[PDB]
């Protein structure tokens, strides 16, 4: 948690909002860690219902995706093939220990 700036920001939310956002964040990370060779898992459409309603309006949520290794484009957030899965796992754990 507090060891990460983005996670520390995410922690400033109320309990229900934190749990909802963190659950979705762990879902995205786990999909990649479960199959690092699947490109669908490496892209999140910004207009997607879950993203636009559970992360976009939440303090620190999108910042956590950035620390994981995702980068923002015009329509999607993308986790590059060059990105470190070790860094991804690191942020994933720092979020999980705060739930």
């Amino acid at each position: 948690g507090s060891a990460s700036p983005a996670v520390a920001e995410l922690c400033q939310n109320t309990p229900e909002t934190f749990l909802e956002a963190s659950k979705l964040l762990l879902t995205y990370a786990d999909a990649i860690l479960r199959n690092p060779n699947d490109e669908a898992a490496r892209s999140i459409r910004i207009g997607n219902t879950a993203f636009s309603t559970r992360l976009l309006p939440v303090r620190g949520a999108v910042e956590c995706l950035f620390e994981m290794g995702f980068e923002e484009g015009e329509t999607h957030l993308i986790f590059p093939k060059k990105a470190s899965v070790e860094q991804l796992q690191k942020i994933r754990d720092l979020i999980a220990i705060e739930r």
